[PDB]
């Protein structure tokens, strides 16, 4: 062990078809809310082990504790750990001392290490699929989250890079990005999900698009300990 | 301020659909045919622009006094020292001096490792156009080169990783990545090039799906200081 503490944020994913929550992704702060930066540049080589087994339990934990009935998206440390069954008993263990189903656990692969050989994060995806667990690609369409990974590998969900997403409803050249991509998901049977959504013009042309699953400051920014509600104007129209 | 010496490879790039040469590919070698690797390697900062230097003119008066009459593709070395606005006059000198033209000169940008920075090899790209270079995203598909750059500016040509193209004859999710790909090069007038075709199974499928740029060993392997002819079982049905 215990070298330093902190807690966690939640954020809606929204389903734009349904006008419901799909979940909550849970985001790392410090405990007088902290960025999740400033958070994880305490995380070095020798605590790594430690401070992703926390996270996990601490996400769960903070969820069940909250009443959270849908699902729990959680980031999965970039850092290509091995024996990918050494302490994924520690992530069971907790999600039954708080009754909270496998199924509603996604783990989200944001791929952004020091060494770009490393595939085998399809070893920890296939594994933890067949656990049972949800899985995502994260940050696709910046850093090292690329084609790279879907061409060996599919995860039920592909989170798009907030990048890709912005100013979207007037950018020609990201229309045709996201208009290919989504075809490709399609494709691939992946479902796509929108991060970073800021504003109602890239919200709109994103669901003219495809897109149900949407996270971003335009439907709730990150609620420290909480679980926020959703943007009035989007759920009444 | 020359601590070692080298020399180039190059290595054919063939337009299926003409059936002719494009161009050529330079690939730095070491004195005895040593690999790149080996010669990058001795690559510090402290003779990172010098080395660069080096190697445009190296491969420019190479390629000139081979008697290439097609295009000549350069790697844009990544951290280039990323501050290129004056520094490009050797290039510029060496192709006058050689009387080879500048528009046939082609620059492979492989990345953009100065991510502090967001514009910034848009910066050198839109420069280089600006001369009458020609240019290219190498490695799509690959490691940190992807759609995120495609999304802030657009080159001449895309070369898409070989990775990517590696058994795609027998591959079905490499087949849709590369299919609706191919309609989003399209879509923003991007020529496209399949890298490391290694089989004819392979070349026959991308030539199906509508690539005419192809580069690899089964056209031909790089020569050492040399311009190798391509191969004729492609060139005889
Ligand atoms: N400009 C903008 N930013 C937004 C918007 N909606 C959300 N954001 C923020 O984007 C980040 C998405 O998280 P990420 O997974 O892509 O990066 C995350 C994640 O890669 C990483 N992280 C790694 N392991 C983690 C872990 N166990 N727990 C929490 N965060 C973790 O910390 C990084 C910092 O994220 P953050 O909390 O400061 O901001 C959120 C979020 O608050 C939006 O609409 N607009
Ligand atoms: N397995 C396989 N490899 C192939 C095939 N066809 C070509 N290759 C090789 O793939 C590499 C493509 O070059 P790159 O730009 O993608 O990586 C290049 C490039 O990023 C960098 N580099 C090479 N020459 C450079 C140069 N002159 N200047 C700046 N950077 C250079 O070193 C890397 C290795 O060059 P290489 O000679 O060993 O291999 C070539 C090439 O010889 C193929 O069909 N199969
Ligand atoms: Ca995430
Ligand atoms: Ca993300
Ligand atoms: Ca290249
Ligand atoms: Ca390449």
């Amino acid at each position: 062990s215990l070298d330093f503490d902190f807690t966690m944020a939640f954020q809606p994913i929204v389903n734009c078809r349904t006008k419901e929550i799909f979940g909550y992704e849970a985001l790392v702060r410090g405990l007088n809310n902290e960025s999740a930066y400033s958070v994880i540049s305490r995380v070095n080589e020798d605590n790594r082990y430690l401070f992703d087994q926390m996270c996990r339990v601490k996400a769960i934990a903070l969820a069940a504790k909250l009443g959270l009935t849908s699902k729990l998206s959680i980031n999965f440390l970039p850092n290509a750990i091995y024996v990918p069954e050494r302490c994924i008993r520690t992530t069971l263990e907790a999600a039954k001392r708080y009754q909270f189903p496998i199924e509603n656990i996604m783990f989200e692969f944001t791929e952004a290490e020091r060494v770009e050989d490393v595939n085998h994060i399809k070893r920890i995806v296939e594994y933890y699929k067949s656990l049972g667990f949800q899985t995502a690609i994260d940050d696709f369409g910046s850093g090292y989250s690329g084609l790279n990974l879907l061409a060996d590998f599919q995860t039920n969900i592909v989170k798009v890079d907030m990048g890709l997403i912005r100013n979207i409803h007037a950018d020609q050249v990201r229309q045709s990005i996201m208009k290919n991509c989504l075809k490709l998901f399609s494709d691939l049977n992946i479902q796509p999900l929108a991060e970073g959504v800021e504003s109602h013009a890239e919200f709109a042309w994103l669901k003219a698009a495809g897109v149900e699953l949407m996270q971003g400051y335009y439907f709730a920014k990150p609620g420290f300990e909480s679980l926020p509600s959703v943007n009035p104007e989007f759920s009444e129209a």
